[PDB]
DNA sequence: TTTTTTT
């Protein structure tokens, strides 16, 4: 009682769970050590051609003919039906023949790698030859890596981060923070850039600057689509804030980029969630300047300095000059063709899985750093300089009544220019006028008609010199 | 491409086209002062694997309502990718293989001027002048030219024709022979922009404090 | 759903409750179209759905808010 | 040609080379695009293209900048 | 803000 050929050949196939259908629509299939997928090509007819080779001989000499193989693709369409999810292994580096385990090192091919439903690959093989330790190239890398961070007292604690940021984006989870790459004009950050996306392969990806500016749903908007599943995305070339005209990057939007999800859509398609598995990665010459701030934007940011000149002898004498660096060196005309010819590319990868074992193995998390942040530090300062009344201040108020306030209604009454001079004796008020005045009447507080009062209580004021 | 009226440089630009067939390309000002990111953009999607983009008729910036020429523009355009998507499609990334070239008639001006800028900035300037015997008189006693020839009325016609097509490519050729065999560079020549001139003075008559010197 | 063709996959689905004469037919995709076409041809009148507010739906089932079974 | 399959135009002008039992097959445009699904079929895996950058690319061959042979 | 995407 044997019926159908082409509905058994498709049983077979389907049997051996090398297509799947994922909740977004698209199929995904395992041909060549990778799971592959694309909405514009027939990889399932590409699939029945390529393992006709696992079936019977009488099975096998159906499949040459294109319409048995398009009869034998829609059989099993109509057999597909429950979704599967994909993506969910953080800790696994997906590579175009196999996956490596990032945990303890060994490298996964063929069957062992198809568990790992990693839709994204690194878009090149893997060799083990050249992920070793002891190379030629290895030497000349930790060259150019000593030169562009020196490892030193004063830039301890700058390295450790600038190699953390860079080792996160092997992971594929979702990042709390952004970062900002703060340097001068041939600092090597370019260099840095381009070796992270020579090691990383097509997971690396580079987007416009208006991810940042525009609202990320005034119609459709490709540049956070392209961002979907990936884990590294840099951005360039920030303007200039400071000239007029310049528009400043808002606050809302930083804060959305680290949600685990983005609102987005691309064009010829409605689906609007995206997965957030990706860094971002800023370079510039100017710290960026928000419309607002607020004490939600501290739990999102990080710098990294470069504090390093390659300059060309004729421009030796001026660098040494500048206050802005602290090392001159001599520029090398040849690295920019040794980057782009991949010379570096295992050689980078085995510096990243080893800094991975480092920090990122318990846990991935960062701590902040609020000890260096200049242009938000005023707005600490009085954050730690300010102590609210209380309950344990009422049998103190006496002595501080004294002092011309006035218990009404058990509230303290502080006129305004005791303030005014307080806060006068170190700022100069005529700097942050429109900053003072904002932050007052977001804090403002009426007493009644007239008589205005903060709800502070400075140290000093109960603190015997 | 920095000269007055009638100075060969549409005669040079039309050369290298004919020269270099394909590999030319012509684009519009947009790329030099309007956002890349207001929507589709086919200026700067028309660049892909192109080895020449020329952009001519700078107009000038004295008029009101003129939009200068933006640094960050300018620091972002000699990368080796450009984002910019063109109409109907969702691609974003474009190779960069030209050469950027500008024809104008006045020294540029830009908004902001930093040692980002200076890095990537060259000017060649023309200084040869055909006129026609009428109006010939009133050249010599011009200081922006250095010699008067007179005007070719076919000219026109043989460099649309191709007459020149291999001759410039084997001078072309030779060149390239000649300076781009070891490693191919370009390098910058801040001193003929003016408005740099004061930048180029402030790191040489200022210096910083020194151990010794404390 | 409105782009894959849920009709086919119910088709093929419950080829097994049919009639041992019926279940072979349902093996060819064209027979599985001609079907369909069948079937959407042969409706006319439309359904309100979701009129109860009370319930709450899962895939092995809808649990009721009210007693607190659950229905499978 | 984002557009255009040039690869019937391909596979007709590759006719001469083939068997003359091969030849006479490919006239008939029906068994060309049957070719044609073939040949996309099978092609699997993507190659990069402009990788050298001395090289002057002609209609009818490529101009080497390096010693000023001409390759066809 | 009219184009763009939509057809
Ligand atoms: N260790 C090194 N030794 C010598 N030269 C180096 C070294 N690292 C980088 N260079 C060279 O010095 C230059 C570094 O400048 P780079 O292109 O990175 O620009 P940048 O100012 O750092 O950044 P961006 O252009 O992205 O703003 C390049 O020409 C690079 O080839
Ligand atoms: N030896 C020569 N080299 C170049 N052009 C010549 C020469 N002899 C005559 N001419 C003629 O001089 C003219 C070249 O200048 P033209 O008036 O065309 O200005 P242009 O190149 O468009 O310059 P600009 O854009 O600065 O106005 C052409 O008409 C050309 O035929």
């Amino acid at each position: 009682l044997d019926g159908n050929k082409l509905f058994n050949i498709a049983q077979r196939i389907l049997d051996t769970n090398s297509v799947l259908l994922t909740e977004r629509g698209d199929h995904i299939v395992w041909i060549n050590n990778s799971w592959k997928f694309n909405s514009e090509e027939p990889l399932i007819t590409k699939l029945i051609l390529s393992i006709r080779h696992q079936l019977p001989k009488e099975y096998s000499s159906e499949l040459l003919c294109p319409r048995k193989r398009k009869t034998v693709e829609a059989n099993i369409r109509d057999m597909l039906v429950d979704s599967v999810e994909t993506d969910t292994y953080p800790d696994k580096l997906p590579f175009k023949n196999g996956v490596l385990d990032l945990v303890d090192g060994m490298f996964y091919s063929g069957d062992d790698a198809k568990k790992y439903t990693c839709t994204v690959s690194t878009g090149f093989k893997f060799d083990d030859t050249k992920f070793v330790e002891d190379s030629p190239e290895m030497e000349e890398l930790m060259n150019i890596i000593n030169d562009i961070q020196p490892l030193t007292d004063e830039n301890k604690k700058n390295r450790e981060l600038y190699e953390k940021t860079l080792s996160s984006c092997l992971c594929g989870a979702t990042k709390g923070c952004l970062t900002f790459f703060f340097g001068e004009t041939a600092t090597g950050k370019s260099t840095t850039k381009r070796l992270l996306k020579s090691a990383i392969g097509d997971l690396f990806v580079e987007t416009g600057q208006t991810i940042l500016t525009d609202v990320l749903d005034k119609g459709p908007n490709p540049f956070i689509a392209n961002m979907h599943l990936k884990r590294s995305v840099f951005c360039s070339e920030l303007p200039d804030f400071a000239c007029s005209g310049s528009k400043k990057i808002r606050s809302d939007n930083i804060k959305k980029l680290t949600e685990p999800c983005v609102i987005g859509r691309p064009c010829f398609s409605n689906k609007i969630n995206n997965r957030n598995h990706a860094t971002i990665i800023i370079d510039t010459n100017y710290k960026p300047v928000f419309d607002r701030i607020d004490n939600a934007l501290m739990r999102r940011i990080a710098v990294v300095r470069f504090r390093t000149h390659f300059s060309q002898p004729s421009g030796r004498e001026a660098a040494e000059n500048n206050d802005a660096y602290d090392k001159v060196k001599l520029l090398d005309e040849g690295l920019d063709g040794k980057i782009q010819n991949n010379r570096y590319r295992f050689a980078f990868l085995y510096l990243l899985v080893k800094w991975y074992k480092k920090y990122h193995i318990p846990i991935m998390k960062l701590y902040p750093t609020p000890e260096e942040i200049p242009d938000f530090a005023f707005y600490l300062k009085i954050g730690t300089l300010l102590v609210s009344s209380s309950v344990k201040h009422i049998p103190l108020m006496t002595d501080l009544s004294k002092k011309g306030y006035i218990l009404y209604d058990n509230v303290v009454t502080l006129p305004l220019t005791t303030f005014q001079q307080k806060i006068s004796k170190y700022f100069n008020s005529r700097l942050f006028g429109h900053d003072i005045e904002s932050f007052i009447n977001r804090h403002k507080k009426f007493a009644n008609v007239s008589d205005e009062y903060l709800q502070y209580i400075f140290i000093e004021d109960i603190s015997s010199p």
